[PDB]
Protein backbone atom coordinates (compact mmCIF):
# COMPACT_ATOMS: atom_id res chain seq x y z
CA UNK A 1 0.00 0.00 0.00
CA UNK A 2 1.30 3.32 -0.34
CA UNK A 3 4.01 4.57 2.16
CA UNK A 4 3.39 7.29 5.00
CA UNK A 5 6.49 9.05 3.57
CA UNK A 6 4.20 9.96 0.30
CA UNK A 7 1.70 11.20 1.87
CA UNK A 8 1.35 15.29 2.75
CA UNK A 9 -0.67 15.26 6.72
CA UNK A 10 -3.32 17.99 6.81
CA UNK A 11 -3.89 17.27 2.60
CA UNK A 12 -5.66 14.91 0.44
CA UNK A 13 -2.05 14.94 -1.33
CA UNK A 14 0.46 12.30 -2.44
CA UNK A 15 3.86 12.92 -4.12
CA UNK A 16 5.66 10.26 -6.36
CA UNK A 17 2.71 7.80 -5.57
CA UNK A 18 1.56 6.63 -9.34
CA UNK A 19 1.74 2.69 -9.05
CA UNK A 20 -0.75 1.87 -5.89
CA UNK A 21 -3.92 2.29 -8.27
CA UNK A 22 -6.55 4.61 -6.35
CA UNK A 23 -5.55 5.85 -3.02
CA UNK A 24 -8.09 6.70 -1.25
CA UNK A 25 -8.07 10.17 -0.15
CA UNK A 26 -5.92 11.56 -2.83
CA UNK A 27 -7.15 14.90 -4.27
CA UNK A 28 -4.16 15.57 -6.60
CA UNK A 29 -0.83 13.76 -7.30
CA UNK A 30 1.98 15.63 -7.27
CA UNK A 31 4.80 14.62 -9.72
CA UNK A 32 8.78 15.45 -9.24
CA UNK A 33 10.50 14.77 -11.82
CA UNK A 34 10.64 12.57 -14.65
CA UNK A 35 12.51 9.54 -13.67
CA UNK A 36 11.21 5.75 -13.74
CA UNK A 37 10.31 5.00 -9.90
CA UNK A 38 9.13 7.93 -9.50
CA UNK A 39 6.48 8.14 -12.36
CA UNK A 40 6.02 4.38 -12.35
CA UNK A 41 2.17 3.51 -13.13
CA UNK A 42 1.23 6.86 -15.15
CA UNK A 43 -0.26 6.39 -18.45
CA UNK A 44 -2.66 8.00 -21.17
CA UNK A 45 -5.61 6.17 -18.86
CA UNK A 46 -4.64 8.26 -16.29
CA UNK A 47 -7.89 10.45 -15.26
CA UNK A 48 -6.80 12.58 -11.77
CA UNK A 49 -5.14 15.81 -11.77
CA UNK A 50 -1.59 15.99 -11.60
CA UNK A 51 0.68 18.37 -10.81
CA UNK A 52 4.36 19.45 -11.96
CA UNK A 53 6.65 21.71 -13.69
CA UNK A 54 6.31 22.66 -17.35
CA UNK A 55 9.31 20.59 -18.22
CA UNK A 56 7.52 17.78 -16.44
CA UNK A 57 4.27 18.14 -18.27
CA UNK A 58 6.08 18.05 -21.86
CA UNK A 59 7.26 14.41 -20.98
CA UNK A 60 4.14 13.43 -19.27
CA UNK A 61 2.11 14.26 -22.66
CA UNK A 62 5.08 13.45 -25.34
CA UNK A 63 6.43 10.43 -23.49
CA UNK A 64 3.35 8.62 -21.92
CA UNK A 65 0.57 10.18 -23.95
CA UNK A 66 -1.22 11.39 -20.56
CA UNK A 67 -3.96 13.49 -21.91
CA UNK A 68 -3.46 17.25 -21.55
CA UNK A 69 -6.58 17.58 -19.37
CA UNK A 70 -4.87 16.29 -16.35
CA UNK A 71 -1.50 17.46 -16.36
CA UNK A 72 -1.56 21.10 -14.53
CA UNK A 73 1.90 22.81 -14.84
CA UNK A 74 3.19 25.38 -12.26
CA UNK A 75 5.61 27.56 -12.75
CA UNK A 76 8.81 27.93 -10.41
CA UNK A 77 9.43 30.54 -7.56
CA UNK A 78 5.82 31.55 -7.43
CA UNK A 79 2.84 31.12 -5.09
CA UNK A 80 0.12 28.98 -5.95
CA UNK A 81 -3.60 27.83 -4.87
CA UNK A 82 -4.18 23.83 -5.17
CA UNK A 83 -7.04 22.97 -3.57
CA UNK A 84 -7.07 25.60 -1.67
CA UNK A 85 -3.76 25.16 -0.25
CA UNK A 86 -0.53 27.47 -0.93
CA UNK A 87 2.07 25.65 -2.58
CA UNK A 88 5.80 26.72 -4.71
CA UNK A 89 7.70 24.75 -6.86
CA UNK A 90 11.56 24.88 -6.11
CA UNK A 91 14.54 24.18 -8.32
CA UNK A 92 15.60 20.48 -7.02
CA UNK A 93 19.65 20.79 -8.82
CA UNK A 94 18.77 17.29 -9.69
CA UNK A 95 17.53 16.69 -13.68
CA UNK A 96 15.91 18.78 -16.27
CA UNK A 97 12.31 19.76 -15.28
CA UNK A 98 13.06 18.75 -11.04
CA UNK A 99 11.44 19.93 -8.13
CA UNK A 100 10.93 20.45 -4.31
CA UNK A 101 7.90 21.12 -3.14
CA UNK A 102 6.55 23.47 -0.10
CA UNK A 103 3.43 23.29 1.23
CA UNK A 104 1.91 25.89 3.53
CA UNK A 105 -0.99 23.85 5.55
CA UNK A 106 -4.38 25.82 6.48
CA UNK A 107 -2.98 24.87 10.13
CA UNK A 108 0.64 27.34 10.08
CA UNK A 109 2.51 24.19 9.29
CA UNK A 110 4.60 24.35 6.75
CA UNK A 111 6.63 21.41 4.45
CA UNK A 112 8.94 21.07 1.96
CA UNK A 113 9.19 17.76 0.38
CA UNK A 114 12.84 17.61 -1.44
CA UNK A 115 11.90 15.25 -4.19
CA UNK A 116 15.23 13.48 -5.60
CA UNK A 117 17.96 17.19 -5.03
CA UNK A 118 21.63 18.03 -5.11
CA UNK A 119 21.49 20.22 -2.38
CA UNK A 120 23.31 23.49 -3.01
CA UNK A 121 23.95 26.91 -0.99
CA UNK A 122 22.36 28.84 -3.69
CA UNK A 123 19.13 27.53 -2.43
CA UNK A 124 19.67 29.13 0.90
CA UNK A 125 18.72 32.22 -1.13
CA UNK A 126 15.21 30.91 -2.79
CA UNK A 127 11.71 32.06 -1.35
CA UNK A 128 13.06 28.97 1.86
CA UNK A 129 14.58 31.58 3.35
CA UNK A 130 11.57 33.80 3.96
CA UNK A 131 9.95 31.27 6.44
CA UNK A 132 10.27 28.43 9.06
CA UNK A 133 9.90 24.95 7.49
CA UNK A 134 8.69 22.69 10.25
CA UNK A 135 9.19 19.01 8.60
CA UNK A 136 11.15 17.88 5.81
CA UNK A 137 10.68 14.85 2.89
CA UNK A 138 14.30 14.45 3.12
CA UNK A 139 16.04 12.86 -0.36
CA UNK A 140 18.80 10.58 2.12
CA UNK A 141 19.95 8.48 -1.58
CA UNK A 142 23.73 9.39 0.22
CA UNK A 143 23.47 9.56 3.77
CA UNK A 144 26.73 7.99 5.33
CA UNK A 145 30.05 10.01 5.14
CA UNK A 146 31.97 7.94 2.72
CA UNK A 147 29.76 9.19 -0.06
CA UNK A 148 32.24 12.16 -0.86
CA UNK A 149 32.32 13.08 -4.47
CA UNK A 150 33.69 16.22 -6.94
CA UNK A 151 32.14 19.05 -8.11
CA UNK A 152 29.94 19.04 -11.05
CA UNK A 153 32.13 21.78 -12.94
CA UNK A 154 35.75 19.72 -11.96
CA UNK A 155 33.85 16.80 -13.45
CA UNK A 156 32.92 18.19 -16.30
CA UNK A 157 36.51 20.01 -16.59
CA UNK A 158 37.89 16.48 -16.43
CA UNK A 159 35.51 14.77 -19.63
CA UNK A 160 35.94 17.73 -21.71
CA UNK A 161 39.99 17.77 -21.36
CA UNK A 162 40.10 14.05 -21.90
CA UNK A 163 37.94 14.14 -25.14
CA UNK A 164 40.03 16.67 -26.69
CA UNK A 165 43.13 15.61 -26.15
CA UNK A 166 42.06 11.94 -27.30
CA UNK A 167 40.16 13.39 -30.81
CA UNK A 168 43.01 15.87 -31.21
CA UNK A 169 45.84 12.94 -31.12
CA UNK A 170 43.22 10.51 -32.98
CA UNK A 171 40.97 12.27 -35.56
CA UNK A 172 39.34 9.18 -36.34
CA UNK A 173 38.55 8.19 -32.73
CA UNK A 174 34.57 8.34 -32.12
CA UNK A 175 33.51 9.49 -28.30
CA UNK A 176 30.41 7.93 -26.92
CA UNK A 177 28.50 8.36 -23.62
CA UNK A 178 25.65 6.23 -21.79
CA UNK A 179 22.12 7.53 -21.20
CA UNK A 180 19.08 5.29 -19.28
CA UNK A 181 16.93 8.60 -18.26
CA UNK A 182 16.80 12.23 -18.42
CA UNK A 183 19.70 13.94 -16.57
CA UNK A 184 23.67 14.72 -16.94
CA UNK A 185 23.18 16.22 -20.28
CA UNK A 186 26.01 18.42 -19.76
CA UNK A 187 28.35 15.36 -20.05
CA UNK A 188 27.62 14.53 -23.66
CA UNK A 189 26.59 18.62 -24.22
CA UNK A 190 30.51 20.06 -23.02
CA UNK A 191 32.08 17.37 -24.85
CA UNK A 192 30.16 18.00 -28.15
CA UNK A 193 30.60 21.13 -27.70
CA UNK A 194 34.24 21.44 -27.42
CA UNK A 195 34.59 19.04 -30.25
CA UNK A 196 32.44 21.22 -32.65
CA UNK A 197 30.49 18.18 -33.31
CA UNK A 198 26.89 18.02 -33.10
CA UNK A 199 25.67 14.41 -30.64
CA UNK A 200 24.04 12.07 -32.13
CA UNK A 201 21.45 9.64 -30.98
CA UNK A 202 18.11 7.60 -31.74
CA UNK A 203 15.28 9.05 -32.52
CA UNK A 204 13.22 8.43 -29.05
CA UNK A 205 15.94 9.84 -27.32
CA UNK A 206 16.09 12.92 -29.60
CA UNK A 207 12.39 13.38 -29.02
CA UNK A 208 12.87 13.39 -25.06
CA UNK A 209 15.55 16.23 -25.25
CA UNK A 210 13.03 17.89 -27.33
CA UNK A 211 10.84 18.00 -24.50
CA UNK A 212 13.28 19.80 -22.15
CA UNK A 213 13.45 23.58 -23.05
CA UNK A 214 17.47 23.94 -23.15
CA UNK A 215 17.99 26.81 -25.02
CA UNK A 216 19.45 26.61 -28.53
CA UNK A 217 18.74 22.59 -28.51
CA UNK A 218 18.77 22.39 -32.38
CA UNK A 219 21.96 23.22 -32.97
CA UNK A 220 23.50 20.69 -30.70
CA UNK A 221 21.54 17.35 -31.24
CA UNK A 222 21.21 15.14 -34.29
CA UNK A 223 19.54 12.02 -35.27
CA UNK A 224 22.22 11.85 -38.03
CA UNK A 225 24.76 9.28 -36.47
CA UNK A 226 27.30 9.61 -39.41
CA UNK A 227 27.90 13.33 -39.41
CA UNK A 228 28.46 13.30 -35.54
CA UNK A 229 31.52 12.10 -33.63
CA UNK A 230 29.87 12.10 -30.07
CA UNK A 231 27.46 9.45 -30.14
CA UNK A 232 24.78 8.62 -26.96
CA UNK A 233 23.83 5.02 -26.18
CA UNK A 234 21.82 2.78 -24.07
CA UNK A 235 23.88 2.44 -20.23
CA UNK A 236 23.47 -1.54 -21.44
CA UNK A 237 25.59 -0.88 -24.35
CA UNK A 238 28.74 1.15 -22.56
CA UNK A 239 31.14 -2.20 -21.96
CA UNK A 240 33.69 -3.95 -24.71
CA UNK A 241 30.98 -6.07 -26.27
CA UNK A 242 28.18 -3.60 -27.16
CA UNK A 243 31.08 -1.18 -28.25
CA UNK A 244 33.08 -3.36 -30.52
CA UNK A 245 29.70 -3.90 -32.00
CA UNK A 246 28.93 -0.32 -32.81
CA UNK A 247 32.39 0.28 -34.05
CA UNK A 248 30.95 -2.38 -36.83
CA UNK A 249 27.82 -0.30 -37.70
CA UNK A 250 29.53 3.06 -38.66
CA UNK A 251 32.02 0.85 -41.65
CA UNK A 252 35.24 1.81 -40.69
CA UNK A 253 34.95 5.79 -40.32
CA UNK A 254 36.51 5.05 -36.81
CA UNK A 255 39.33 3.05 -35.77
CA UNK A 256 39.13 3.82 -31.97
CA UNK A 257 36.08 4.63 -29.23
CA UNK A 258 36.56 6.56 -26.02
CA UNK A 259 33.27 6.18 -24.09
CA UNK A 260 32.14 7.56 -20.75
CA UNK A 261 29.81 6.00 -18.01
CA UNK A 262 28.54 8.93 -15.79
CA UNK A 263 27.97 6.70 -12.45
CA UNK A 264 26.76 7.88 -8.94
CA UNK A 265 29.08 6.96 -6.58
CA UNK A 266 31.41 3.75 -7.02
CA UNK A 267 33.95 3.21 -3.82
CA UNK A 268 37.22 4.96 -5.91
CA UNK A 269 35.85 7.99 -4.38
CA UNK A 270 37.43 6.81 -0.95
CA UNK A 271 40.53 6.73 -2.24
CA UNK A 272 41.21 8.23 -5.50
CA UNK A 273 40.69 12.02 -6.69
CA UNK A 274 39.26 13.47 -10.28
CA UNK A 275 42.58 14.18 -11.57
CA UNK A 276 43.83 10.55 -10.94
CA UNK A 277 41.09 8.19 -12.64
CA UNK A 278 42.40 5.70 -15.60
CA UNK A 279 39.69 3.76 -18.19
CA UNK A 280 39.86 0.19 -18.11
CA UNK A 281 40.88 -0.57 -21.95
CA UNK A 282 40.32 -3.91 -24.24
CA UNK A 283 41.98 -3.32 -27.79
CA UNK A 284 41.12 0.17 -29.09
CA UNK A 285 38.09 0.67 -26.93
CA UNK A 286 38.65 2.74 -23.81
CA UNK A 287 36.03 3.08 -20.84
CA UNK A 288 35.95 5.88 -18.55
CA UNK A 289 33.67 5.58 -15.56
CA UNK A 290 32.91 9.61 -14.08
CA UNK A 291 31.52 10.68 -10.37
CA UNK A 292 28.98 12.75 -12.34
CA UNK A 293 26.37 13.41 -9.52
CA UNK A 294 22.81 14.66 -9.51
CA UNK A 295 21.98 13.65 -6.14
CA UNK A 296 23.76 15.34 -2.42
CA UNK A 297 26.90 14.35 -1.08
CA UNK A 298 27.08 13.51 2.70
CA UNK A 299 28.48 16.97 3.26
CA UNK A 300 26.05 18.82 1.02
CA UNK A 301 23.22 17.33 2.48
CA UNK A 302 24.36 17.83 6.22
CA UNK A 303 24.96 21.84 5.20
CA UNK A 304 21.26 22.11 3.88
CA UNK A 305 19.90 20.16 6.83
CA UNK A 306 21.81 22.69 9.38
CA UNK A 307 21.03 25.37 7.19
CA UNK A 308 17.15 24.84 7.47
CA UNK A 309 16.98 23.81 11.04
CA UNK A 310 13.82 21.43 10.47
CA UNK A 311 11.79 20.16 13.77
CA UNK A 312 11.27 16.92 12.02
CA UNK A 313 12.80 14.70 9.39
CA UNK A 314 11.01 11.98 7.30
CA UNK A 315 13.47 10.34 4.68
CA UNK A 316 12.33 8.74 1.51
CA UNK A 317 15.14 6.77 0.37
CA UNK A 318 17.13 4.19 1.92
CA UNK A 319 13.70 3.31 4.18
CA UNK A 320 13.71 -0.41 3.25
CA UNK A 321 16.17 -1.94 6.50
CA UNK A 322 15.99 -1.07 9.97
CA UNK A 323 19.79 -1.27 9.87
CA UNK A 324 19.66 2.12 7.35
CA UNK A 325 16.27 3.57 9.02
CA UNK A 326 18.52 3.40 12.63
CA UNK A 327 21.72 4.43 10.86
CA UNK A 328 20.50 7.80 9.42
CA UNK A 329 18.25 8.78 12.41
CA UNK A 330 22.00 8.82 14.37
CA UNK A 331 23.13 11.23 11.43
CA UNK A 332 20.26 13.45 11.79
CA UNK A 333 20.61 13.68 15.91
CA UNK A 334 24.49 14.10 15.18
CA UNK A 335 23.63 17.25 13.21
CA UNK A 336 21.13 18.81 15.06
CA UNK A 337 23.14 18.37 18.49
CA UNK A 338 26.01 20.28 16.50
CA UNK A 339 24.23 23.04 15.26
CA UNK A 340 22.03 23.68 18.05
CA UNK A 341 18.10 23.00 16.95
NI1 LIG B 1 15.69 10.92 -9.74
Amino acid sequence: TCPFYKKIPGTGFTVDAFQYGVVEGCTAYFLTHFHSDHYAGLSKHFTFPVYCSEITGNLLKNKLHVQEQYIHPLPLDTECIVNGVKVVLLDANHCPGAVMILFYLPNGTVILHTGDFRADPSMERSLLADQKVHMLYLDTTYCSPEYTFPSQQEVIRFAINTAFEAVTLNPHALVVCGTYSIGKEKVFLAIADVLGSKVGMSQEKYKTLQCLNIPEINSLITTDMCSSLVHLLPMMQINFKGLQSHLKKCGGKYNQILAFRPTGWTHSNKFTRIADVIPQTKGNISIYGIPYSEHSSYLEMKRFVQWLKPQKIIPTVNVGTWKSRSTMEKYFREWKLEAGY
